[PDB]
């Protein structure tokens, strides 16, 4: 049963961002409003009973608000009023500011068996962790998922959503029924919807997908050159890929992007990577060599001023296993949750 | 001048006949480890090259090695007793670890052992740590990463692994100084980089480092200048992406990682991020991912996605240090790092 659901959307979307910063109408298409308010509109046009919670009326003009009201969306300023309404709750909080606050505000008011979905930025696993004390105790009925759009809702390019489902390591953050409800809601207005494990969904579909796609292209370039030209052993290539990506992630975590750049040194990196220009067409490498030679002088200045903080070489998944064997599964999971919250929530 | 031992002449068939370095990059054979030996000997050092496989190069190339004043031996133990500095140019499998373990109890007092390519000096240290801890507290571990094949014109420097960013000294200042001088005496520049990052900047995986970095900087620019996303958000997203990718390859291999991330979905989302006039990194990526090899395309669907735990790695390291104490946390980090990168 997935027709005429009661839906709550939180956040109309920063129309100044969409209209003037991204200039979506002229460069991508569609008409405002965009984002969360457009999601509410499309859900309502699909026959769902939709409430949009938005505390700031001034976030868009009266003329765009009329578009929302005409779709039959009910607009409220109080998140708690939207919380009591919906069986599915969609957080449209792109800048990861309000996401935790709104979730914490609504969790003790949402109806029995409600599911709460984040749309972008914050990973549903991190959202689950932030809510876990109540989800484990008083609200075991509530599910956590996500509904990541492929492009800003309202633009022609938005043709699907990615829904965060059971994690690769077997964690169910929402019931099968709750996930099915999110999937079918996502399909409103003719959209495609795909379930991807919740521990990877944000890396595939959110704005960080830019980094994912470019890093992946480098990984595949090296895999090809490594195997087909150099005949470097596969396990060696994988070990180097792991160490590269892990080191880069760890340095950003301790030292920020500027500190990470300072540690890896573009000038050294250009010299080493030039030696790997070994086949016909490696446009990813060509592009990187040119970008790294032409860094912004403002970025460069902040890089000399940056401090490289202590950063420990790890094999991360191997370390997880090792921690489980030392202190047991429950305590290891506690350690993983606490440290994930310290980086991604606090 | 210094007593130097080099281990491994280099696969001349690979450099000359498979890769055709003389015509595609330049220079003349031999390349790799035997060329390092030649250059060190021509700079006035007392060099032994240990190479058990006489057939690894033609007779004429061996004559070049000998004419440079390199002493060639077939036994790694003889080379072990010779050198104050030991440079491993070792087949890029497990031979690095075997040769290191073979020489460590025979090298002189205060010797330093340097790897050249592939293996991180931190991992080499971990592989030898039960011996370094106790019987050979005097022996240092470092690296001399050429960052190009020695003998090619592109080889102009070495990257030397120094004190780690978290403050571990795997070799003394005096040992690191020898590696620097060994590089400078052969007309190369020498750059000391923390040992925990040196293989990432200098070895073949630097291809991946450069391309991944360019994407990180692309998003940093979009994020700050167009979206006005907060810096910490941008950083959190970068960390999540790079960590998830590393973790998926660790559990599931490159194909499993590709399967988990789904190139078609990824292409669609990343396309929406073409928000600047020139993002050649993104353009190149979209073309690469849209046009994957049909054989590669095939082994990805066949791949299994294994259990993979979302972590904040450095936060988790701090968390384990406080939980079980620094000594036990370091043991856990060492063992688990050896399990992936050595075993």
């Amino acid at each position: 049963k997935v027709d005429n659901m009661k839906v709550s959307v939180y956040g109309a979307g920063n129309q100044n961002l969409y209209i003037n910063k991204l200039n979506l109408p002229e460069k991508f298409g569609g008409e405002p409003p965009y984002g969360g308010s457009r999601m509410a509109i499309e859900f309502a046009e699909a026959g769902h009973d939709v409430v949009l919670a938005e505390p700031n009326k001034n976030i868009m003009s009266d003329d765009l608000w009329k578009k929302v009201e005409d779709a039959g969306v009910k607009v409220v300023s109080d998140d708690v009023e939207a919380a009591k309404h919906g069986e599915i709750h969609v957080l449209f909080t792109p800048f990861g500011k309000a996401t935790f606050r709104i979730a914490k505000t609504i969790i003790e008011h949402v109806p029995e068996n409600a599911v709460i979905c984040n749309t972008c930025t914050v990973s549903p696993v991190v959202l689950y962790y932030s809510l876990e004390p109540i989800l484990r105790t008083k609200r075991k009925d509530v599910g956590i998922s996500s509904m990541h759009p492929a492009a800003v809702p309202g633009t022609p390019q938005h043709g699907h959503y990615v829904i965060g489902g059971k994690t690769t390591d077997g964690k169910e953050l929402a019931t099968e029924e709750q996930i099915k409800k999110a999937v079918e809601l996502a399909k409103s207005a003719g959209k495609e919807a795909y379930v991807v494990p919740a521990d990877v969904s944000s890396v595939v579909a959110d704005m960080g997908s830019l980094v994912t796609a470019v890093a992946l292209s480098g990984v595949l370039d090296y895999y090809t050159v490594g195997r087909k030209i150099i005949n470097a052993p596969k396990k060696m290539i994988e070990q180097q890929v792991i160490m590269t990506l892990q080191t880069m992630a760890s340095l950003v975590e301790t030292s920020g992007i500027e500190g990470m750049v300072k540690a890896l040194n573009p000038e050294l990196l250009i010299r080493s990577a030039s030696s790997m220009k070994l086949l016909d067409r490696q446009k990813d490498l060509d592009a990187a060599l040119e970008i790294l030679q032409n860094l912004d002088e403002t970025l460069k200045a902040e890089v000399e001023k940056a401090e490289i903080k202590p950063t420990t070489l790890v094999a991360a998944q191997s370390l997880v296993k090792e921690i489980k064997t030392l202190i047991g599964g429950a305590a290891a999971e506690g350690a993983i949750k606490r440290s994930a919250r310290k980086l991604f929530e606090h």
